[PDB]
């Protein structure tokens, strides 16, 4: 299993709000590329990113992020003019350390974890407008030694979809029997939901895996989720279970009636899915 | 009571879903003898168990676990025809593995937790009507040298309801002082609760206990739990508190209000509860 | 510097008042009740007898979350241990270390952030007494865990924070360095999300990591529900300098209808950066 190396080195990125289909808005790498999510960005401790912002709508539109390191003008908000106009542009910088013994002898946290980034001003001064029309999306900040995924996918529950979606239209994920791989879980919006993946579990905490024998976190298969949480984790998919189309869904029984749900599609090593319509 | 055995065994259980009296649906060991919640169903890291299930009700029904390794003709699902004709009998068969650790380095999680089992069919899809109506029960997966205790007792926030009662008919359980006792928390339907209980707290982990003096667990004597969350812990019946009725409640404010509260009715030696009185409660 | 080992027997007077326009609020001294109510400090092994008195017209109660109690003081009228108007009562709370039971297994301590409320105003669960402002912090402190410079209590009381007028914070102020500590507790009807701009703490008893072993989750977000509580310290500005640091519900309409406030942190000359 690769692992992560060591960070700190400063990286720059280029990142757009766009208007997309239907109304909704989205972050991209690309003017015409806009996603929901948005584009996940990766980063090591100690790294930092320099992201160059430009806005495109005809309303203004910021950059807010979770549990990195960033200074009061890249707050992303409008009470610290964090926000950019329209046709604006803006640079903001994001920040990471490693972990270590503090002068006092306490232990400072690093950044490691798994988090996200969303509009602060579109709609109100929350971005409850902006968030709600996608402009979200998902970073991972790794910890030196981190076990590295075959792939990653995010899964955002905006109040009631998964990334924006019609009901009961997904998104599915593939992946064979064997994969490691990685899960961003994101909440947003006004409602709780619970996170379940079947045929599958992990470890409630920072990595979603087991530091070893002597790790006492919980191992669930089930999470309960509010408003800008965010949580993530590994699995080896099909582990003792085989292939088969597993299902992930939001476990409040009226959000998956009504279509939080999508599939996990673990095929056997010729690609196909025991018991399956494709 | 002990500690737990080393698993591996192959077991078999026979399980049937059933219509109760005032229309609510459960699972029972044998005809006649349902129940809500269903029968604990309780398993060391490495046995296998075949679930010889048989659906005497007149729609499909079907056994969907958490935690435990099922092969995806065991999902219990209509979507992987894994569910139960009205009339049918089904096997289904869960694993359980120890943990350990995998060829590229890293640790595997074992099974060892606290769980549960429902419907995923009935009503819906994904069992709303049977979730709703009784069809769930507990299963408790245990790690070899787990502390083994004096009882276990299981509390389903399902909907506002605790395990269907009617509004403010308990369940209440009794233990003596000292008495190690076992709770199976599971919530289930359309509603987040906070369970508390008082007089009493434990470790928010896999067992409820702190592993010893490095384990850095918050302790807790509330939670906020979400349908198809389970969790459990262990606690020492009245330890630093002494006899008494001690409530559990959810402590979202209506919710107790309007019936979801209930009594640990923990004994002296001599059977007693002094003070208690069941008219002022 | 740091917490010492605990085993004083304490006392405090604690007295149920109203305050102005249907608020109701627990105070050291008469005429003094405020929201949340004063915060309590023990060690473990700490015993406290809290002299109470009820100068409400309608019964009222102390309950506590997490410490020790014996069932006469559960602060119920349905174990009898409410207070009746103008009455007075001690309700005695106790605190417990760690150490190894009988049995061989390890007995959590005492030690964590937790609260106090009323019990049976409105209701017998206290619904109408939670709702008017009864209700209050507790820490008790394990020997050894770090002391803060100061201690802010943040109660999300249904869509108030500390029974407060939507968009009036309360804002708390800091410098640069300060060792700051958060005392988080949910009451009420609702959930919630409590986000912090700009710092982040441990999900375990302290809020901070225990050492490189420690496996917990670093958060900046957390769900919570009615007599959720947690708590925390945090370096203010560390890494990320001064500024107004905002800090709210993160549940959109909770925000939008005003559960914020600001964490205000100056520069050593007393100033704060964009405000
Ligand atoms: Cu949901
Ligand atoms: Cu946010
Ligand atoms: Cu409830
Ligand atoms: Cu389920
Ligand atoms: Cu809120
Ligand atoms: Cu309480």
């Amino acid at each position: 299993a690769g692992a992560a190396p060591a960070g700190g080195e400063v990286r720059r990125v280029t990142l757009y709000a766009e208007r997309l289909a239907g109304g909704q808005l989205g972050y991209g790498l690309e003017k015409g590329k806009a996603s929901i999510p948005g584009p996940l960005i990766e980063l090591n401790e100690g790294d930092t990113l320099h992201v160059e912002f430009e806005n495109t709508l005809d309303v203004p539109v910021s950059l807010h992020v979770h549990g990195l390191d960033y200074e009061i003008s890249s707050d992303g908000t409008k009470q610290n003019k964090s926000h950019v106009e329209p046709g604006g542009t803006r640079t903001y910088t994001w920040r990471t350390h490693e972990p270590g013994r503090r002068a006092d002898g306490t232990w400072r946290a690093g950044s490691a974890g798994y988090w996200h980034y969303h509009d602060h001003v579109v709609g109100t001064e929350h971005g409850t407008g902006g968030i709600r029309n996608g402009l979200y999306g998902p970073v991972i900040v790794r910890r030196k030694g981190d076990v590295l995924p075959d792939a990653t996918h995010t899964i955002v529950f905006n109040d009631m979809t998964i990334n924006n979606r019609p009901a009961h239209t997904g998104p599915n994920f593939e992946a064979t029997v064997g994969d490691r791989v990685e899960i961003v879980m994101i909440t947003h919006g006004e409602y709780y939901h619970t996170f379940h993946m079947h045929g599958h579990r992990w470890a409630d905490n920072r990595t979603g895996m087991l530091t070893g024998p002597d790790d006492p976190s919980q191992v669930i298969d089930n999470k309960i989720c509010g408003p800008a949480d965010s949580f993530g984790f590994q699995i080896i998919a099909g582990e003792g279970v085989g292939a088969g189309a597993w299902m992930y869904h939001c476990h409040v029984q009226s959000h998956s009636d009504m279509g939080m749900v999508g599939l996990f599609l673990v095929k056997k090593p010729d690609g196909t899915i025991p018991g399956y319509d494709p």
